[PDB]
């Protein structure tokens, strides 16, 4: 029957089942003072899905000139058209290949570049704004939105939203490789996965796929969406505590001496966005320092609300396109604030 919510992570993630439901914040905000992030499905369900199709981007903004990232290596593909990246999204045929003659893994960078997003794309600006869950929160103007209302004694915001448009990782090597490395972030964020593109002619990726969710530590029911329902998984995640991130710190500095890197002992191996914890990393954690995360996989239309502070890496399953945006809540101030 149609229910308000359920849990993942073995009762640890609150999931909001109607993105619109106004009693949401009852629930929401007793998990949110803990530390803890959230998942909200359904959003793909509000929205208008023509504009948010890869097609519609490569014919209206593919002779525009951007920089791509190669997700297996971190090197630049300098001075190239938004369309070489578009095309290839899921008609692997069509993908940039690298001197191996391999099709490779890109994501765009940058793009819309900085706060350009609303003069760029206003119809969809309004699409994603008016059907973000939690309102009162996420809205630029809402009540608990403290994004407009601080001093220059806060980090404040840029003004958003911000795409993450990255290709799926495919093979066992790529199973130990992030699309985006271990970071955080000193607002609060709601990340929307707007499309899942599973591609074609080296199509039939489906078996890598659940090895990765099994390895990435996916609890047994984040398991029963796929064989059950059919929902199209994008990407897995693993968030962490806002107060775990010194010890993470401590297992990166040992991590990096014994590898051989130079560093000094104060260095941010989180800040320098270097990392990605494989399934030994993470069990490393666990076992030397105490810390349990939270693994998620976000299917399509999910909306994964990220704490202030709390680090986090991705990791794309399939080529996703995710739309996200900034705000400030009151439970989780402190983390922008710049004394003490
Ligand atoms: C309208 N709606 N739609 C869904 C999606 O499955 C869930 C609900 C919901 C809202 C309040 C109480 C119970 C359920
Ligand atoms: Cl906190
Ligand atoms: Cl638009
Ligand atoms: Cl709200
Ligand atoms: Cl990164
Ligand atoms: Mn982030």
């Amino acid at each position: 029957s149609m229910t308000s919510h359920s849990w993942l992570c073995d009762g640890r993630l609150l999931c909001l089942h109607d993105p619109s439901n106004k009693n949401n914040w009852k629930i929401f905000r007793e998990c949110w003072k803990q530390g803890q992030p959230v998942l909200v499905s359904g959003v793909h369900k509000k929205l208008k899905s023509e504009l948010w199709k890869p097609e519609a981007f490569s014919q209206e903004f593919g002779d525009q000139d951007v920089d791509l990232v190669n997700c297996r290596n971190c090197a630049i593909i300098s001075d190239v058209k938004v369309r070489d990246f578009w095309d290839g999204f899921e008609i692997i045929c069509k993908r940039l290949r690298s001197e191996d003659g391999q099709p490779m893994v890109l994501k765009l960078k940058d793009w819309p570049p900085g706060e350009d997003f609303r003069d760029m794309m206003p119809t969809r600006f309004e699409d994603l704004m008016e059907n973000l869950p939690l309102p009162e929160y996420t809205k630029r103007d809402g009540r608990l939105n403290l994004a407009s209302r601080l001093p220059s004694y806060f980090v404040r915001p840029d003004l958003g939203p911000k795409m993450y448009n990255a290709y799926g990782l495919i093979t066992a090597e790529d199973r130990r490789v992030g699309t985006t490395n271990l970071h955080l972030d000193v607002s609060d964020a709601v990340n929307v996965m707007v499309y899942v593109g599973i591609p074609i002619g080296e199509g039939a990726h489906d078996e890598e796929v659940l090895k990765t969710i099994d390895e990435g530590d996916a609890d047994e029911v984040t398991k029963e969406r796929i064989h059950d329902h059919k929902e199209k998984p994008g990407a897995l995640w693993h968030i962490y505590a806002a107060k775990d991130a010194e010890k993470i710190r401590e297992l990166l500095r040992k991590v990096g001496e014994e590898q051989g890197q130079e560093n000094p002992p104060d260095h941010d191996p989180i800040h320098d966005q270097s990392w990605y914890l494989d399934q030994t990393l993470r069990k490393r954690l666990y076992e030397e320092y105490g810390v349990q995360g939270w693994a998620i996989v976000q299917f399509l239309g999910d909306a994964v609300f990220i704490p202030a502070g709390a680090p986090h890496q991705v990791h794309n399953l399939y080529s996703c396109i995710k739309v996200a945006e900034d705000f400030v809540s009151p439970e989780h101030v402190k983390h922008c604030f710049r004394l003490t």
